């Protein structure tokens, strides 16, 4: 008809724009995937570097408390075997 | 001519594919990006409970290790000071 010809051009342009916005859309998400990506491994790196000190602190304390603890019973024993002998 | 139809026809049938082909990348990167998205989420807050752990912990162990040396000189300051009157 007088319209068939018109009717491809129309659409061919509007393929043609879509192929465009994804094309791009497709660019930005690619970025946004490297970006995410790299900050996953600099939290995962993050958190273990926090983990690992965590745990050697946790560690020292765990040392410190039991010899506070033994020292403190210690000489609660030697105070009252004085005032035994006393 | 005799090749200017059939011309549109394999070229639409490519648009269409390729059309296809990044409508399906499109959703296999919105998916990809939703997960890393909820990961990054994730591991901030784990690395947020390690740290608040660990300043914590820091805090204790300082206290703890101030004492013992505290303690630890007061014992020495006696146990010298006991020699010198005997």
């Amino acid at each position: 008809n007088n319209h068939q010809i018109q009717e491809l051009e129309s659409n061919v342009d509007d393929l043609l724009h879509q192929l465009q916005l994804l094309k791009e859309e497709n660019n930005r998400k690619s970025m946004q995937i490297s970006e995410m990506g790299k900050k996953i491994s600099d939290l995962e790196v993050e958190k273990t570097a926090y983990r690992e000190t965590l745990t050697n602190l946790n560690q020292e304390l765990a040392r410190l408390t039991n010899e506070e603890q033994s020292h403190r019973t210690e000489i609660f024993t030697l105070n009252a075997s004085f005032k035994k002998q006393l």
